[PDB]
């Protein structure tokens, strides 16, 4: 793992700093998949996190 993908399926909100707002649809770099409930990204130049149930990945 470090640098997969993943496809926001659905339109995240930044909520606390840790975490990033992701655009529906979205194929990002899925960097961080360590943690069942909060995935680490990098949606344009900074990483941060988003929930799974949020991201769908590919295996």
């Amino acid at each position: 793992t470090g640098k997969e993908l993943v496809l926001v399926l659905y339109d995240y909100q930044e909520k606390s700093p840790r975490e990033l707002t992701v655009k529906k649809g979205d194929i990002l770099t899925l960097l961080n998949s360590t943690n069942k409930d909060w995935w680490k990204i990098e949606v344009n130049d900074r990483q941060g996190f988003v929930p799974a149930a949020y991201l769908k990945k590919l295996d």
